[PDB]
């Protein structure tokens, strides 16, 4: 932890987000919400379509050294 910290009674495990009122924190957690089921493994790319992700895999992560064949 580079940046100092006051010492809030509650904090977020996902990010360095902390609040005074517990209930408040929970509300913040919402920030880590997602509507698109299909998510990428390489990057944080999420699409509400099965094809959008497929083509995206190669679109960006296509000319990469993944499989040990070729
Ligand atoms: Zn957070
Ligand atoms: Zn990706």
């Amino acid at each position: 932890g580079s940046s100092g910290s006051s010492g809030h009674p509650e904090k977020c495990s996902e990010c360095s987000y902390s609040c005074s009122s517990k209930a408040a924190l929970r509300i913040h957690e919402r920030i880590h919400c997602t509507d698109r089921p299909f998510k990428c493994n390489y990057c944080s790319f999420d699409t509400k379509q099965p094809s959008n992700l497929s083509k995206h895999m190669k679109k960006f992560h296509g000319d990469m050294s993944g499989p040990s064949s070729g």
